């Protein structure tokens, strides 16, 4: 039997999708060849170990797919080792931080409120727990990170690992300074690239592999991937003790369709149409969060050099879990999200994040931004209405889905 | 542009699949809907966080499908709670442990030569790693779990969680007597129960919900799901502490996709069909095991009351890992496991584990296990020829996969 209720429900979330304006920017769409090798009959293989040195027989056609995957990962991002089977982005960083920390060691990250993710330190999170954190956060009056706070917070603390990136950071990284940062105290530095891997591919973003002892990824976000994690570095022997930390360390079996997915994703990323993509990501960025500074909001830090900003919501009377409601409300997806130095708990925020890969996916251009721009006003100053939800589901509908 | 070498090397696998005898007790096949789930668009979700609860906004139709896995998880198995969010068995036991426990503390498993898991207490995993191990294992004269060692072993090192449920144990497990050595020493009963959960379900298997303080469990194995976690408890309060474990304690996005297939696997095994599908895994399980022995084998315990069962290859003068290389050669494959108190070591063990869940999904019924049981003997004893591949190659393309 066919189970009707859950599929109704699927075609629900597909219609949800086609008709709204998605702006996480976290979010994206999956081709459907992506979706296809995620719903393939890889699941029914259990593959714990590594290609050419797996605990159970009849993984000669596996091995070859999770090669591949690893090989392109590698080509991709000019690596001289990868692991694609982390089940996503926290089970990454776990590996990573258990491969070379022990249980009281201190770490290292941007502070949450500044932008930093929960795998970065946050006491809720098995980082926070298990490690000393000690965070580094913007200067209050241009948003930006000041390299020579997080010299100083380095020498004072003397962490074990450094994080660099971030999940709400709007500007590019120096990972040079970064490492050289990490150097003077003898710390590995990890770059958690996620959110901006997509952008590296393309060569639009500082590649940290050349800096880093280590990076981690997800697979989603820019990369335009299934759901999961990767690990990168170029230093196989340091790739070797956390290939150790992924299985047995922390994982069982490995989600093979998933990582065939991974595979078809690099493949994509590979293609000169991935970097035409990249920039219109970007210039879609840009320009809506001008278009949106035109309109009276505050954009920390005055713009962004990537896929995402911030709007400061403060000066407009509304907290960061209003606007997302009201927002919501009319068909356009966002997160309430801390902003620098928030005044107000985590729970209520004082603003917004916003990001253009999903839209960008679905063939929005630039000069489309200033009519995003204006349903997100008129949503926040004069609330929902049906009229506004219906401008919105026309908007959306004349852009396709992958 | 499609990725045509990962396509062709998915062509390859199913082929290889349709033409072998999967007997490896943690396979199985799932069903077509379970993967059209698995590879919806539900992946492009980001949805942190639980139903009514999140913290991204157009949730709205993600909390209806969450909302009904859970509830179809709690119908399935008398629960009164459920997180259906665990990317593996293997993240729903750490979420538990350290729900649980701190650091330093004592974990009690089963034995990993004796039958336990990775995730019951060994040295190269987490659990063993973070946690102080004491295992217990099975009598050498019996071959079963001897309880007497284990309140023993309880009382003289006070653990504070002991793990019942085992990857390799062929008998019922007795939760009631676990849960008084349990509540003699102040601990908590932990069952995991990923093998024998569809067993479970279909009421085939005592059911440890009321006696275990915490269930965790696979979806895919016996429940023939997709692959991932479940953690389940007859105790809400206990539920919504281990429900912070999983996030933000140890994953961040859950993967939607495949929480649908979860649901979808849930509704499968709560039609009158599974229970038939899994009174035919044991009948096969103990009709091979007795043609096994009836052509000179002797199989540990004598039998089994379950999916799986250990066949001990000593009466032939065979190791395991000569066993596993014959078999795979004529596309049979099965696993080496040592016997109660191998004489061999570890890496070569003196006999295999064989399971009858995956080649039941394909139809196989009691009547056709002598001639899988013939089959099994013959490459153990021939070895491997073209003849012997061809005859097992036309026997499992006579059955069909899902």
């Amino acid at each position: 039997k066919r189970d009707e209720a859950l599929f109704e429900l699927i075609a629900l979330e597909e219609k949800r999708q086609r008709e709204g304006l998605e702006l996480i920017a976290s979010e994206n769409f999956v081709s459907k060849q992506v979706r296809e090798a995620v719903g393939s009959v890889l699941t029914n293989k259990y593959a714990e170990g590594y290609p050419g040195a797996r605990y159970y027989g009849g993984c000669e056609v596996i091995d070859r797919v999770e090669s591949l995957a690893i090989e392109r990962a590698k080509a991709l991002f000019g690596a001289a080792w990868a692991n694609v089977q982390p089940h996503s982005g926290s089970q990454a960083n776990m590996a990573v931080y258990m491969a070379l920390m022990e249980p009281g060691d201190t770490l290292m990250g941007m502070d949450l409120a500044a932008g930093g993710h929960l795998t970065h330190g946050s006491r809720v999170n098995f980082s926070g727990k298990l490690y000393k954190v000690v965070s580094y956060g913007v200067r209050p009056d241009t948003e930006l990170i000041d390299l020579e706070e997080v010299r100083r917070l380095a020498l004072e603390h003397r962490p074990k690992v450094i994080v660099a990136g971030a999940s709400a950071y709007p500007r590019f990284w120096d990972f040079k300074a970064f490492r050289e940062i990490a150097d003077e105290v003898g710390a590995y530095l990890v770059v958690d690239m996620a959110h901006f891997a997509g952008l590296v591919a393309a060569g639009l973003h500082p590649n940290p592999l050349p800096y880093a002892h280590v990076v981690t990824s997800t697979t989603h976000k820019t990369l335009r991937g299934p759901r999961g994690g990767l690990i990168l570095s170029n230093d196989p022997e340091l790739g070797k003790r956390i290939d150790k930390l992924i299985f047995p360390g922390i994982q069982g079996g490995p989600l093979e369709h998933v990582i065939a997915g991974k595979a078809v994703a690099f493949f994509e990323a590979l293609q000169p149409e991935f970097k035409e993509y990249s920039r219109l990501v970007v210039e879609n960025a840009k320009r809506l969060a001008e278009e949106l500074a035109r309109r009276g909001y505050r954009i920390v830090t005055g713009g962004t050099d990537n896929h995402l900003f911030l709007v400061d919501l403060r000066p407009k009377g509304l907290t960061g879990k209003e606007a997302e409601e009201r927002l919501d409300a009319v068909g356009i997806t966002v997160n309430k999200n801390a902003i620098p130095f928030d005044p107000k708990p985590p729970r209520v925020t004082s603003g917004i994040r916003i990001g253009t890969p999903a839209i960008t996916t679905r063939g929005f251009t630039p000069e489309e931004m200033p009519l995003v721009a204006e349903l997100i006003d008129r949503a926040l100053l004069e609330g929902p209405s049906e009229a506004l939800r219906e401008e919105v589901r026309r908007l959306a509908l004349a852009h396709p889905m992958p």
